[PDB]
């Protein structure tokens, strides 16, 4: 192959069109489909994938009990192909761990797995389906990133990834691989106080990265990348509509620089973005307080005007039905002048929500934008609970 | 590869040989199989596969309760390997949706699927594995298509869909659609009252799509495409032979310019025909009244001829036996010097006839033109529904 | 490709040795195997591949009551990568019947299987996985014909079929198809009395086809087929070891030219030869009654000495253990300047001969030739019956 | 592809990475998954992949009853990739018996498996996947091999083979293959009393295998191989350090040309170093007495000084975990400038040790060596074995 650069601007997007569905829950009430949490899409020249964070058992089988834990020495990124279901049968090991990011240059894939003790946790860097690149845990304290794509640019690949508190200040670092190999490692810099689980895309030669602030807001933290010229800076969303859950609820005037404080009882999910000027896009869950349905909302300027509002509106996942993490990706190598927007929900099932059973799970909806006015319904997971009992 | 051109005519058929058999509902009886109604089979260069709409659960699962419905989120266009049965491991997600159709032009695969709510439904448009084009309804009553492949010529893949009540006149329009996307679209036009899931095949430049009329006709409407001019005329197949279900009893003459009424208690079923003169073939259930049995009829002149009869007759499921929705498929990639009839049958188990279990299902066989004269026997789906209560 | 032409003699054989074994009922007991009979094996460039008619259920599911059966529409004939046991999610369906033969001829697959009710059954011809040419009952009589591989040379390939009795006189034809295409046919000729189930190899231009006499002879047939000038003969394997089941003991002198007939209460079993001078041998069931135990022994000059003994002896599945048909095939396609004959014994497991559960199933063992003297063991099915009670 | 020569040198290791780890056990409580052991993994220039042996049954299936045994007709040994656990539907039978070894020299894989009774075994070595020569028996006591990786050289892969007593003097034997045909054959010679079960890896020309000697010694032989001149020596790891297991007590003073006798109640187990002067790491369980735990030590010059010890430790399963038999590999065809090495640990679980269950199978962890000093956790099996009681 040869390498993507970033050289299209982002489509226009009037509403939003299903992708994909794996049904996964439905189906694993009696196939053998895997546990799994943190999933996302990855796209390379050839198709687009879906990828998650094993488990290490299926959903029916006795070691489901237990699997709400985030992190052991069983959980895998795996990925599959996009549509089907997460089964032994269909899934590749893309590397060991329990937090994970991927993308794919235009030549080959990487693929990042961190795993170990939460003292002293080490990433390890795959490219090609090798691995290439070890890195130590800086801080002591649950290195992590991103859960959903990274994004590369003529071989660049950003990648942000964090070690410290969740409740408090954090080590943040943005590392930029090439082939798998450290080019450039630099410390987070600008007004973001805190960053988790970064959304990213990119579009005419730069990488947005739409994240979760853990300690303080409620608004989103948003670092932007330079890949050619190796250097970032970072805000907050600037719109008055908050996008993480736990929020309060929106208020007159947002703040590019600095968080929105408020929200019960939790204090982030990951979530995603896209900021085009007048074509942007804020996906967050429905509920103020719960990951509970999911909803997108085209918010012009949401980058840069604090009074920013939404002018259209599609729900996504009604608010009757679990959501949980979202995220970016964009099929970088379709046939189109410019590059389209994806995202995806994961539509957990389980516990802590729904007690009555053992397991933690997930499946997956993915959906892209459309230059049409579309129809929409909920694309919920749709399994019942009570068959699980 | 090179875009298929339709410049062969139809062989000379004088019975039917075997030619697919997936045995689903058996195999699904103990081994993973997914639930699925509305079957199809299409070819491409490399090979033919089978496909239909999925339920998004096993036949097994506990969610196979309630599959008689036929509109849902967790539903998908799914292709498999020929023969085989369709489980979630051996399935490719073609689109999302609870309607379809696919082709391939030579060079890519465009399959379509509709989905969402039934006052505002939309189709998204797959080229190549990717999605390329949406159109939202426009009539707002349950946007559907064929169920069955389309057919190219030159890269232009025409397509019909419908709009509108089921029970009254539709919205019908002809899609002339190349590499996914609209090139020409046209109001249904001609002598045809309504359109529903038209059966389509290619010989000598032309396409021909035998449909359903769910409004008034027993007789099944005509529309003659030409690809290269992107125009069409309908009518309705001229033989006093009818061929929907339900249906009355066979008239002294047949119709070509309007529905023949009659028939209880059903307004249609899909079905199919080959028309090309003294070599034409109508099939049709052998029950006047339900979706039983199958019965393939050599009626010469069918398409202009309202006196024409039956000159052959070859049984291919017997009566005792469910069958439903069938349609014809070519494979165009053939090793000869014309273009083979090739048709299946949808074999219905469970609900609404068989109230013993809580699910609808289906397995498939399929049939193709022979010179021969051979013998035959029934191929119905066999298994046993003791077995499922 | 390029057209395989059997330009090489056969190997030295002096012992045999494992090449596969699938251990399909022991896996079936808990996995999801489907049911089958008649398996054989067959090569190509690219690998070797096990091969079987389906019985259309898995071995644990309901549907497997009622397998005794020989013939019925939902049977297939299915391949897949040796070694692997037969699933519905790694087979692939080469044709569909109850009776089948399969071979390469260097550039793509030609398969066969034959369908339909017995008194009007058909072949439907397949290669490189499309149908090419359909064959009428000549004889109204359960049409069929080998259960094992064909043989080509130079494209051409001999297929040798059967129409009528089985207990009587019948109609045999040997058919030389050329890309599936018939290029002659030829009535049987020569001594053989009947002709069932040929197993067939190819060495320096010649094709042999030890074959089942169910009328009269314990002794084979031999059918000698040129497949360049498309001409065949007949006899009988002259030995006096005997090799059909059931069969009398062994006589003082064989016959050539004749049956020797004898043997209760079975009229045949499917088996093989290889006939190459002092390098000749015979594969029987060990129990002259019933399907019981493999041996090979090794018969110098058994195709024409009527005195031949056997001068070597390989114990290859022990008589307290259930056989079945074998047959022969060859890697036409290895890195060796000799062909290897190779053969399996198909190990059937339930019905008759286990009636403590409702099924008939077999799995597959397979071995071919070496010039070391090697130990040797029984490779019998290995699953235990009471497990399925 | 082209000849793999061992060119480069050992990467430097100061700690290990997570490359793999399969939880077959976990997974296999209620999916389809083969009974294994002896696994082991082995790379080609494509990618990497798990092999082990079969038992012919699956976990959960009633025939897993009774495979503590080693020795069956019903073994073969699988492969299949890396990550994945191992089911009837994802494994490639490479060849049939119960010791193996496979490994790729840079055109195709040899694998090579032995079958037979325990008095006249033989080895089928494959090449391409073709089987191309047969070893019998020279001792007529359990002829057998690796039960890991070999290694290749400009074509010729050296193989080391035992047969005779496993508790006294056997007849050791180093075999040279090209394309799988025997180039030379050598008696052992040198210091090594008994060799088992040789765990190999190349670097700068030259192959070691750090082998079980399961008569006296609890240090390790070590068997140098000259793959060019087709030659070799052994002797005894020198490290005070002992690896084997069962063994007594690090002596102050190890020993370079005896066993070392000693340890309860054991004669050993397969096990592996990386021996590279300064850059020398040792494997062994934690336990003196049992195959529980396993660690990780780098012991500086543990091949040529006997009062060598550990300048570091990682422990890799923790001592209130089973292990098993452990192994070296490498990836031949990474993007390095030096051959990184890696090991697998098998994690036993079942019988003997854990006597509630009736079956003896394992799952698989694999890592590589870092440069860096990475932290690090138990890799266990993690399954719970009340699930299948
Ligand atoms: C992207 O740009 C790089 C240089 O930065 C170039 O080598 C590569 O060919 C470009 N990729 C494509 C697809 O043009
Ligand atoms: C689930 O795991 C918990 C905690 O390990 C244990 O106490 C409980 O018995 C398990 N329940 C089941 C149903 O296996
Ligand atoms: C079919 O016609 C198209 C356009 O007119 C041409 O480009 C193509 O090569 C033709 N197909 C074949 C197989 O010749
Ligand atoms: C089937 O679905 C109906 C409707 O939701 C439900 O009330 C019923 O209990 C279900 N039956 C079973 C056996 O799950
Ligand atoms: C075999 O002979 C055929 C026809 O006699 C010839 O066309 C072909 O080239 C030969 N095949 C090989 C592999 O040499
Ligand atoms: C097996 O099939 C026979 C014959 O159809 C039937 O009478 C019997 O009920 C079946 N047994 C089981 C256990 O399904
Ligand atoms: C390894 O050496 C062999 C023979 O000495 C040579 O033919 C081969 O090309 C070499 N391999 C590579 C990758 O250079
Ligand atoms: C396990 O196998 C043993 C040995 O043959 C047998 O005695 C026992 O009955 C078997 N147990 C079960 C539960 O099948
Ligand atoms: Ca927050
Ligand atoms: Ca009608
Ligand atoms: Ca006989
Ligand atoms: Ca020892």
């Amino acid at each position: 192959g040869h390498l993507l650069n970033l050289t299209k601007p982002l489509c226009e997007v009037n509403s939003w069109h299903i992708l994909s569905k794996d049904n996964a829950i439905r189906i694993g009430e009696d196939a053998h489909i895997i546990v799994t949490r943190e999933p996302y899409l990855s796209c390379d020249p050839q198709g687009c994938r879906m990828f998650a964070l094993s488990q290490g058992t299926t959903l029916r089988g006795k070691h489901a009990n237990g699997t709400i834990h985030d992190r052991s020495p069983f959980r895998a990124l795996v990925s599959w192909e996009m549509g089907q279901a997460p089964s032994p049968y269909n899934t590749r090991v893309e590397c060991i761990g329990w937090s994970s990011t991927s993308c794919h240059d235009g030549i080959s894939r990487m693929s990042i797995c961190i795993s170990g003790p939460n003292n002293n946790a080490s990433a390890v860097v795959w490219y090609g389906g090798r691995p290439v690149t070890e890195i130590p845990s800086w801080a002591g304290n649950i290195l992590r990133t991103q859960e959903s794509e990274c994004v590369c640019h003529g071989g660049i690949c950003p990648v942000v990834m964090t070690d410290g508190p969740a409740n408090n200040r954090a080590e943040t670092k943005i590392i930029y691989f090439k082939e798998g190999k450290i080019k450039k490692i630099e410390e987070l810099k600008g007004d973001a106080q805190h960053i988790e689980e970064c959304s990213c895309y990119g579009a005419s030669e730069m990488i947005k990265c739409i994240c979760r602030d853990n300690w303080k807001g409620a608004n989103r933290p948003v670092i932007t990348i330079d890949p050619e010229m190796m250097t970032h800076t970072s805000k907050y969303l600037c719109s008055k509509i908050l996008t993480d859950t736990s929020r309060p609820n929106d208020p007159t005037n947002g703040k590019c620089e600095a968080p929105i404080t408020g929200g019960s009882p939790d204090p982030g999910v990951k979530g995603f973005a896209f900021l085009d000027g007048e074509n942007s896009w804020l996906g967050r869950t429905i509920s103020k307080d719960s990951r509970s349905g999911y909803e997108m909302l085209k918010v012009p300027n949401a980058e840069t005007d604090t009074q920013s509002g939404a002018i259209s509106h599609q729900i996504i996942v009604n608010n009757q039905n679990w959501s949980g993490y979202s995220g970016a990706f964009i099929d970088y190598w379709a046939n189109k002048e410019c590059f389209n927007p994806c995202f995806y929900v994961e539509l957990i099932r389980g516990r802590p929500k729904e007690s009555s059973v053992l397991w933690t799970s997930n499946s997956i909806v993915a959906l892209c934008g459309s230059k049409e006015r579309l129809g929409s319904w909920s694309w919920h997971d749709g399994a019942e609970i009570i068959y699980f009992k």
